[PDB]
This record gives structure tokens, sequence and C-alpha cells, in this order.
């Protein structure tokens, strides 16, 4: 973590940029040049703007967007912002990647948002069962129901090429689950 500058770097433009005494807009826009000298402040004494470019345009997921001097998070924030979807339909079957732990309240009463303002889902299986075991558990992978959400009203908003956001997942639009104890 403080080490990993991507990681950090998601921190602030999601959960906490006022401790490194960077400012976001309502759409979740920061300074580049006030991340670096946030970073720097907080001792990483040799980040500098070229590391930033590179965290966000060699990400491989598309986390980040980059517009002239000025960088966000395209998804996953704690903090309230305004990110406006990109164009593409969903597919039919979207991942979470969750614990087992998690499951017999999420059969009850579906997927819901924990810290982030919305629920995320990916189009790749590999990243759903990374994403799981950084909860640090038995991962489990929930198949969704794309058409499932949107027959009840919810949105499914393209965020990057692979993540898709929704408000809650039901449960009745869980297609399958699989648990990483019974691979
Ligand atoms: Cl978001
Ligand atoms: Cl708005
Ligand atoms: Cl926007
Ligand atoms: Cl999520």
């Amino acid at each position: 973590m403080r080490v990993r500058l991507s990681k950090t770097l998601a921190g602030i433009l999601r959960h906490h940029p006022g401790r490194y005494g960077v400012r976001l807009t309502r759409e979740g826009w920061a300074r580049v040049s006030e991340v670096v000298e946030g970073l720097r402040k907080a001792g990483w004494s040799w980040v500098e703007e070229w590391h930033i470019v590179g965290v966000a345009l060699h990400d491989p997921k598309g986390r980040y967007e980059l517009r002239n001097g000025e960088i966000r998070a395209r998804y996953g924030h704690s903090i309230p912002v305004n990110v406006e979807p990109l164009p593409g339909e969903p597919p039919p079957i979207l991942y979470h990647g969750t614990t087992e732990e998690a499951l017999p309240l999420i059969m009850e009463r579906g997927i819901m948002r924990g810290r982030r303002l919305k629920v995320h889902l990916t189009s790749s299986l590999e990243d759903a069962v990374s994403t799981g075991r950084r909860h640090g558990n038995l991962v489990a992978v929930l198949l969704v129901d794309v058409e499932c959400l949107r027959r009840r009203g919810l949105k499914v908003e393209r965020m990057s090429k692979t993540v898709y956001t929704v408000d809650w997942v039901p449960p009745e639009c869980i297609a399958e689950v699989r648990r990483e104890s019974l691979g």
C-alpha cells in the first residue's frame, strides 16, 4: 500500500483526497500536479507527473481518466462524485467477486454496496476473482443476470471497458455461485 503507487492513487481519488491535500471536483477530477505534491508531502519524494500519467495510461482496467493536466478515477468511489458512463451495452452476464462468508446475507437480500457508492460488476472472470481475494477470504464469484437487473428498473452503467455499476443486485438476479473452496 505505502509502497504501491497505483493502489495509493486509487485511494486518493476514490476515498480520501483531503489527507493528501487534494481537492476533487464533484465529477471526481484532481489536478495531477496537486496529486504529485500531496504524494511528495506524504514522503513519496521520487514521484513525478510522468509516473501518474503512466499509472493512468498503462492501467490494465481503465481505472483512471486524464484530461489536460487533470486525473480522476472512473469508478470505485466512496466519495460522492458523478462520472458519466461510457457508450456500450452490458453483456448478458457480469461477474461480482466476494467472499464465501458474505454469501448467506447476499442470498437473502442481494448484493449491496459496501463503502462504495455503487455495486461494481465486471465482464472479466479473472478480475472478479482478484477482487474477491482482496477481501482476504475464500473467494466466491457471483454470475449476475444483467437483463434481470434492467427488468427490475436498475440502470447498469458502463464505467470502463470491463467494469459496470448498479445500485443493487437483487438475489433473484444471481444466476450462479462459484465457490473457491469447491474448485
Ligand atoms: Cl463511482
Ligand atoms: Cl451531475
Ligand atoms: Cl463526467
Ligand atoms: Cl463493489
